């Protein structure tokens, strides 16, 4: 396809609660949510590595709560759908191992011991970033949206039965072709689309990608995104019965991408699930997301990115840095002034403001954690200047 | 400090050899080389998972080669230098537990079973980007540069015995002011510096603080970037003995940006340690690389974003898209066109172009995988248009 002067592709992927990665994401984000119901301030740092018959829990927690890791993964994994070894993985019969210590003394010394709550060190360094796009409603790329309810798409139709022969594994990826617009982007169509997921053994090729056009592609994407040069790869491996762990180890914090903007604004390489409010890898991405969604929401950008960065130990961030791609008539100071005056980036107080020592991230851990729920760094701060 | 119009801050990190995410990449990728010494065809998916006392490869191989994993992990975390009990990891006497499968037949029939070599399928769907930028000879961005010198430096002092209370672990972290340039970026000064460094129980904080400022900022961040205002943040969580993977777990795969960029440019969110060329996560990642350096020092353009993306089994990329930055008196369009005449990014042209059946990847597990050492993806293609 003819790509106009002032038009540009751009691509993102989404995978479904059954990718292996996302599966370790939303276990860790179970055992996070286990510990804060009954102590919300627990320090927890769980990762999660999933492989065949294999659940392992690693990292670091200490917590006034006692947690059946037992029944929290597995019943994670229920919920996910890998409930027998026809399918590759049963909540049933895995093994779940643990190796989980509590947080280094070193640790919790320099960053929370004897201090104010307010006043709590960064629980790392790192930095951070916030974007939002006015292209969307929700404030969201359209390429990782329509990515993510693909998957989420198949995930219904799995579950209510009309599509029996689907598991719980997949991937999506969309490329849209979008029109500049004065520093924003205005979506065109849809250049391509891919959907891998995994099936039983006895659906044929042609059925499944009938369905995936018909059933699923339709139900997402609107029609007249979709032209007779759109691309379609469907169940492109030709076969795709193992699946899960089985297939491909996962990791927690492996899906950074698809947990954010699709590949749109920038990331500072944090992931999220696992990990209580001090480790701002994850408030303060929050935090930031709730910035930038503020600014354009509040009529001041378009479309706007916004880096953060701490020191472990240290409250404040670092610095604060925002760029509005041309598509405010504030300058980069005063915006960063409007900034200032109306959000506080400590740790210590991102927890007040965004409500999270509330056991809410099990919900986080699939189909990103931006743009969708209403979740509290999805509500626009009304801001003062 | 104040920011003059036309100027920006922003922020990169880099970690060190002892680093318990970089353990894990180095670890995978000394098994990938592993196998390709013997197996130059092996197909890898390697992950590392690091806890006290644990090294855990978990994932996929089928391979001809004769492996010794005992051997390959230990002399790896030995390279790195965690070699006693004191220091909270030992390769001598840590656990090694394999968790190891062949690859599923599901992903091989799809991707390389039967075909032509050149004609092999992405191992996997994804997005991936290219970045350059002039800013330094080896087209990086300063700020991450700087970072990993930074870690560099700690491991030559240690190794070296001038400062014997180093450990491994180690995290910087540098800011530096830039000025905008007709799309490209200056840089200014270094407004903020963060090390932390794992250490011995005897020195003390004012004497390690000390040493970084003058033993290892000094002799690696050029006078004229430094000033009064300059911040220092050095070890500013007060106490950091217990460290490695005893003090936070590692997992392969979980610095994917400070592996490239620092986050300038953008990232399609895959990782690179543990995987052969057929998994386009690294090698189009490579060819990407590859392609802008080759933009920039070929005279096209001073700062360049490229990205590409793959469905499995797909040999060509799906779509390939180039931004310029305002910096290229060509269009996007010719900029594309000659990419297209001069890189064939299918993985199993790639493989050819940049030797990637060569055992060097336990060298690009550290340090970043771009701007150093003149690997084949740093050379610049002469390019003919
Ligand atoms: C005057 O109004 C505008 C409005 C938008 C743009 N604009 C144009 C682009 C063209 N082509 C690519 N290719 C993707 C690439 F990865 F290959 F670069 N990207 C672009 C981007 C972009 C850059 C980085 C990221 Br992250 C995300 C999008 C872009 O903002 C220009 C002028
Ligand atoms: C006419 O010449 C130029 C030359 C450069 C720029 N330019 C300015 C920026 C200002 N401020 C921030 N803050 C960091 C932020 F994260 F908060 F945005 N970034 C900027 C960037 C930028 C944007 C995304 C990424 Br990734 C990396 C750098 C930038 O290119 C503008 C005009
Ligand atoms: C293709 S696998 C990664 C490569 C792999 N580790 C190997 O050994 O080659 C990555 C993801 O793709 C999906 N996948 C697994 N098997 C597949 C298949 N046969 N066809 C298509 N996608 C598949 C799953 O979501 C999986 O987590
Ligand atoms: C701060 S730890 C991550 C948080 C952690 N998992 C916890 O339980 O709170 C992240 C990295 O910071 C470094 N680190 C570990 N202990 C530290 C300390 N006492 N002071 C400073 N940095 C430390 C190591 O490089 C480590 O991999
Ligand atoms: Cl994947
Ligand atoms: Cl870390
Ligand atoms: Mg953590
Ligand atoms: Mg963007
Ligand atoms: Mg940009
Ligand atoms: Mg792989
Ligand atoms: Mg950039």
């Amino acid at each position: 396809a003819f790509i106009e002067e002032g038009t540009f592709l751009f691509t993102s992927e989404s995978v479904g609660e059954g990718h292996p990665d996302k599966i370790c994401d939303q276990i860790s984000d179970a055992v996070l949510d286990a510990h804060l119901q009954q102590d919300p301030d627990a320090k927890v740092a769980c990762e999660t590595v999933a492989k065949t018959g294999m659940i392992l829990l690693a990292g670091e927690i200490t917590s006034r709560a006692a947690v059946d890791y037992q029944k929290v993964v597995r019943e994670a994994v229920k919920h996910i759908g890998y409930d027998d070894s026809s399918k590759g993985f049963d909540y049933k019969t895995c093994n779940v191992l643990v190796a989980l210590e509590q947080q280094s003394p070193d640790i919790a010394q320099g960053v929370h011991l004897d201090r104010n709550e307010e006043d709590i060190g960064a629980g790392d360094q790192g930095l951070m970033f916030g974007y939002a796009t006015d292209e969307t409603e929700e404030c969201m790329p359209l390429t990782i949206v329509l990515a993510h309810k693909l998957n989420a798409k198949l995930a219904e139709l799995r579950r209510n039965g009309t599509l029996p022969w689907l598991r719980p594994d997949s991937k999506t990826q969309v490329t849209v072709q979008y029109m500049q617009d004065r520093g924003a982007v205005l979506p065109i169509r849809v250049h391509t689309i891919v959907i891998s997921v995994q099936h039983d053994e006895e659906v044929c090729l042609d059925e499944m990608r009938d369905a995936l056009k018909e059933k699923v592609i339709k139900a997402v994407v609107p029609a007249k995104y979709l032209d007779e040069d759109t691309i379609y790869h469907l169940q492109p491996s030709g076969r795709f019965v193992i699946g899960g762990p089985q297939g491909d180890a996962g990791l927690t914090g492996r899906k950074i991408i698809v947990d954010t903007y699709g590949g749109w604004g920038a990331h500072g390489g944090g992931a999220f699930s696992g990990k209580d409010y001090t480790k701002v890898d994850r408030s303060a991405a929050y935090a930031a997301r709730w910035v930038a969604k503020s600014l354009v929401k509040g009529g001041l950008c378009r479309r706007v990115l916004v880096q953060v960065s701490y020191a472990i130990g240290v409250s404040h961030p670092l610095s604060i840095s925002i760029f509005h791609y041309g598509t405010s008539q504030k300058s980069e100071r005063e915006l960063l002034e409007i900034v200032k005056k109306n959000f506080d980036l400590r740790p210590g107080v991102i927890v007040r403001d965004l409500d999270l020592k509330k056991p809410i991230y099990q919900r986080t851990a699939a189909y990103g954690h931006f743009g969708r729920d209403s979740f509290p760094w999805e509500v626009p701060k009304k801001l003062k200047y």
